[PDB]
């Protein structure tokens, strides 16, 4: 099994962002406004094959987001996005997680909507980057998450084969569309992520309240 | 030439279900976060080669960010989500600015995300129905806006070119899948939604703070 792991939210916190929401807006709750419109613009530019970097994308939707709440923004507020969201600490939980998962054999990757950048990378500077065999990116594809050709691209990087990987990520949207390619998908529930369910749309395979509870059944699911 | 305009929101007051999220959230700003998810597992589905009606997209979404709440849904709580859904009034600028464009020599169609439904429809309930040639929806091409094909579909059963169209919406995602096809694009500026600028994505080929405003813009058009 190669573990595949989607980066932001799921691997570094999210919410350490909450700061500049607070600031901006008078409302760190701001940032479950935003972060979904990010998602959804990142996915209309790939359906209508337009591409910009993740980190772009971000900032025009905290520009967007910010006139849609008549907030004030300046090109600083800009550059702390930025500082913020290439710099998100790990949770606590995911060291100990990754440590057990690689004592158990599996492989471990990490594929993310994020571009590459001249060093440190956001997995360098939380202290993870190091358990992992290789760092995917969809700058590459110069397509988003969910599309398919990022997970059978993903695939063919690693010589496997759809049913060897797992996606695991805390979005929803994100492993429906691995499991689309024939990988499983593992979800792990991050604050203010829980699963959609909807006739048709095959729940995840494994699901954790925390990285160590996905762990427990990934391991389990080996006997 | 042919004026394409979204309904929800665009045409059709999405504010009008804030009386449902502030009985169930405490807070009808919980509006903006449930609307971009909707949208976003909308372009999930569609990328994955899913399909589920956007009325149930939308129930699943509002259980789900109720769940990322912690706040309590029972079924009824659904079911006034799908009345008032499917009875979003006309903003009071809509009618008369639909006479302008119908006076002016324009035809004018719609094209919703929302699936078909038992009479009377949305726009009907909203009494502007009888101002357009054609209702169109994304649930007989089975993929959500932006996809390409909901936007050549259109044109087709128009019998139309890609430069006779403009796609009305006030979601900058919705015309830049229609730009993206060679349309036209008009954007109304509806509470909450302001342009997203991002470089190399073309902006809204006209721009109306109301129905009214963009309504002079197209008409100016004309000479």
């Amino acid at each position: 099994g190669i573990l595949v792991f989607d980066v932001n939210e799921t691997l570094l916190d999210l919410t350490s962002l909450s700061p500049l929401f607070e600031r901006v807006f008078g409302d760190a709750k701001v940032l479950r406004e935003w972060f979904p419109e990010l998602i959804l613009y990142s996915q209309t530019l790939t359906l209508t094959g337009l591409y910009r970097p993740f980190g772009e994308i971000a900032a025009a939707v905290f520009e967007m987001v910010a006139a849609n709440h008549q907030a004030k923004v300046t090109p600083d507020d800009i550059a702390e996005l930025k500082t913020r969201l290439t710099s998100m600490p790990a949770y606590p939980d995911v060291a100990p997680a990754l440590t057990r998962l690689q004592d158990a054999g599996f492989r471990l990757v990490t594929l993310t909507n994020s571009a590459p950048s001249p060093a440190p990378s956001p997995l360098e500077k939380a202290g993870i980057a190091s358990f992992f065999e290789a760092h995917l990116t969809v700058h590459s594809s110069q397509r988003f998450k969910p599309h398919p050709s990022v997970y059978d691209s993903t695939a063919e990087t690693l010589g496997a084969k759809p049913e060897e990987l797992c996606m695991i990520a805390c979005h929803i949207w994100a492993t429906i569309g691995a499991q689309a390619r024939g990988w499983r998908g593992g979800f792990v529930a991050r604050p203010h992520n829980t699963p959609l369910t909807l006739a048709e749309v095959p729940q995840p395979d494994f699901i954790g309240r925390d990285m160590g509870e996905l762990a427990d059944q990934l391991i389990a699911s080996l006997t």
